């Protein structure tokens, strides 16, 4: 009788064991839910990657800058779970952007075609992915996304915050659309998660320097501390959202971050 | 194998069966959870409510302006749960403002002394109780206390916005004291319920219905307290265990719409 | 001696005489400023736009889309103002969302090329504005631009609510970026004013449905706003553009200032 | 004429020649205002530091804990500035918390008599001074309070932190209040400042521990200021208290303006 028993969810955004969704994915099986896996461009590492998960799961090709992918995923997702059955959840951990638009180049020299296919894969393919997957989503059912704390500007993430602060206003339009059909829609806000994603970062460098000094400033403000090393609290949290147990929230971010946004040193 | 099976919780807040912690109560118990339960001033009353609950539990007095109920209030709960056993979550659903501090009354017309006592229980005692029962919590345990979105001025809210906006940054402060014993300290901001203190603010409570259902994509009922008190139980639990200093809303999602 | 006196300000975004630009160069200009004003696409008639102002004032074409006009931008502003010469501000006042975005238009209906042009328009552009002006900005000097609260989702707004959340992180960055050169970027959230670009809202309303509309749309501003709000007068969303232009709000940056009647601080 | 000229503006919170206070009433005098101000307890101590500004001004005693001084204050204002003139503005920069509720105390071992103190003088008492001057200001007029950014916890703060929330809050009422004569109310939120009242959150350090942790303080505002920060240098902030008494800003109420150098709007 686990947290997500019998709920069938899509999981996107699996390219190595480190990925957040790796992890997603491992805690929703253990907590009883049924997958469908998706994968970008490289579909036979990412199902070697997959096949370390607890249990099966079918996996599907998901480019969200590709129209056709998206025009038939409804139905390959019907396929992968029987016919007549819909989806409880979907999770939307996507994310990319240049190296112009990252780390120590320049924010003011990112050539916009660089800004506009990072925001296209990182903020608009949330309300993507909710139109495709929507149609086939139970009353009652949950989308989350990934987000990274983009209130304040950082070094590094640069243009990447730009398109998490765009991730936010998305979502709370996600959240308005998704509600007539009785869906929620929320964010988790991860603090740092050494990932490949992650190690955009840093670049063509000193590179463990920086990721060291990221954790620790972020785990002396967490007043219950910060693990980079430790997907699993954010995994956590996303199958909470994906849950029944929080059956009045959506159009918001839940911080998952060791409380680090809360406190100023 | 209930969500919180087998924790210890103390739940603070009941005083009629439409309290948002008697829902917290009885949802907490339907998930597996030990509680003990407070009561301020009618004991033998809310006694009568909490018979109403699906289990027992054992019920202690606490009046949080009261120093010496604070300062016994580890002691009385280590008696009732057992020594050496310890408290696994705290709910603060505690909330107070004086007429003078609320409604038609004019905001200016308050008087400090009112809207002292009404900060004393709304904000400054989710402090106190969580100094007064942090040492008997476990590693890993989750104090939440009541919020309702002061973000913006309202009308009638009054004074008691100002004490959750208090409420809030108490909490951060909350957390990060708790966070040295590795307990998570968060807040629910739940939209309008129809509960004895909301009825102290104000054919009314129709009007505040119709205008948060319409914002919240997902719906508004103000006479259903259960989706509110699951809220509190996901941050009693161990699905959130990096969350810390935050606020949870549950609240249609009315709060991130404007018409 | 008046707030902007001496002061040479760059100010983008005059299409017509309703346009929340007009009004800030008005107001500018009375203050004392000496404007260089930039247009898009219709020379001529922002010309004969500007020629309605108090005073004269050069007229540099640009484009924020066209990377020729951006790399050219500083050179031609030197060439109005003389050699050597520098601005002590910038105003962005340059919005755009394609109608699949905006309006009665269903908010997953937006293609992506769509959105994507109305970012690049309304949000990525006040960074390369920024990045064009900077080298011929003063120490001290100021960028401004022009906002929308976005902090929740309204109806109609839609894809162009998006591109204001991204403006206002876009703000944080030229923030830091500008602070190298002691420049101050902040946005001006102003509420709605009957512009070009605001009736983009109701693009294709029939008979007396527009106007109800915006009726309903002044009206709850209006009522949410403690000091009221009246969408036909810019003047005071021009005054705080030049209030941050000025020298007297020398430590802000990275920032909003409301300029909503104090709407967005009320929940009715 | 200055930014202020013929306005009539009462200035609380002078103590020393550091106050916030001292520095936004030589400004605002400098800008052509007249001002009233006033003073708590040590009233001839705060007449000599009021001898050090510009010009001369009325001063009044007002501790705003006391019902009477706050009964009687419009009543002694008109006697100082004349019967039936109006204020222009009004400044609020009052603040205060025992040194239980800050500094090096545990934040759980704060007394509630003594936050209660702190919350009164530091936030319920914005609101007590809106309406003991509403009465006699002008449709128009501003009101303005300090504010130090509580959205984040921090170190030493503690209660003082929580008072400016409350504050925050307060201000949003005052701003629905004072709306309806058309008078606005906003707060500055301003970066670190070396007065009394901050150096609450070092008392008792002994040897060279006050210096140290001022240095920290300055050094983590400063690297996060695109601008930078100076917590010797208060005339950036009392400039924009005084931008905020002008007219430049007259659709924006209920807000918080941040002087702090940009501080507020960057993680390191
Ligand atoms: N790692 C962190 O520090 C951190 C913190 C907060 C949020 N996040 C977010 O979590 C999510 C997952 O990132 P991660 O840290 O697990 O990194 P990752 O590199 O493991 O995952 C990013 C995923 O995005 C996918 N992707 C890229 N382009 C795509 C496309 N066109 N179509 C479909 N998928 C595409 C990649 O294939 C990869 O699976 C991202 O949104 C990221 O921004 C990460
Ligand atoms: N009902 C709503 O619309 C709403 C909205 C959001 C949040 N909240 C918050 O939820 C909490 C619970 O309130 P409710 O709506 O269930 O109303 P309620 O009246 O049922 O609960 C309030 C409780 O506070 C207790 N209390 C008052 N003074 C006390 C004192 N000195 N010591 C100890 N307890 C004391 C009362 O005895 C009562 O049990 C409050 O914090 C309230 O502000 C309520
Ligand atoms: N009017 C409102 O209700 C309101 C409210 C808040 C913010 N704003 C913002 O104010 C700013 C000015 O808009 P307005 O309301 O004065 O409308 P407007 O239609 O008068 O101005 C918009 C301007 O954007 C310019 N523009 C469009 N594409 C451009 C391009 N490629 N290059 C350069 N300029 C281009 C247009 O030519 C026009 O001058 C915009 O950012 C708008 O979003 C408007
Ligand atoms: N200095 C900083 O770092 C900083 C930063 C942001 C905001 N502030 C705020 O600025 C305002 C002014 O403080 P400052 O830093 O100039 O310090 P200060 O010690 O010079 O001023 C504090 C003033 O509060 C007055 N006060 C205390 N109790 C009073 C009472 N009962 N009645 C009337 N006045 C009373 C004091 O007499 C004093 O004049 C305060 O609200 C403070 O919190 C200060």
């Amino acid at each position: 009788a686990g947290l997500l028993e019998g709920k069938r969810i899509l999981v996107t955004g699996i390219i190595t064991d480190s990925s957040i969704a790796f992890h997603i994915a491992k805690v929703a099986q253990e907590a009883g839910a049924e997958l469908v896996l998706t994968g970008f461009d490289r579909m036979k590492l990412i199902q070697r990657i997959a096949d370390r998960l607890p249990k099966p799961a079918p996996l599907l090709e998901l480019d969200v800058q590709n129209e056709e992918h998206l025009a038939s995923l409804a139905d390959r997702i019907s396929g992968a779970i029987g016919e007549g059955n819909k989806l409880d959840g979907v999770v939307h951990s996507i994310g990319f952007m240049p190296q112009t638009g990252m780390g120590v180049n320049p924010f003011f020299d990112a050539p916009y075609a660089d800004v506009a296919k990072g925001i296209h894969i990182s903020a608009y393919s949330y309300a993507s992915l909710a139109k495709a997957t929507l149609p086939i989503m139970n009353e009652g059912g949950s989308i989350v996304g990934m987000d990274f704390d983009p209130t304040r500007a950082m070094p590094a993430y640069n243009w990447m915050t730009v398109a998490k602060s765009a991730l936010e206003s998305v979502n709370r339009f996600v959240a308005r659309e998704a509600g007539a059909a009785g869906v929620r829609s929320n964010l988790v806000a991860a603090g740092p998660i050494r990932t490949l994603a992650m190690s955009a970062i840093v670049g063509g460098a000193e590179a463990g320097k920086q990721m060291q000094l990221l954790e620790e400033g972020w785990d002396q403000r967490a007043p219950i501390g910060w693990n980079m090393k430790d997907p699993t609290p954010v995994a956590k949290t996303v199958c909470a959202l994906l849950s029944d147990w929080m059956p009045a929230t959506t159009g918001t971010i839940i911080y998952a971050d060791g409380g680090a946004s809360t406190q100023l040193l």
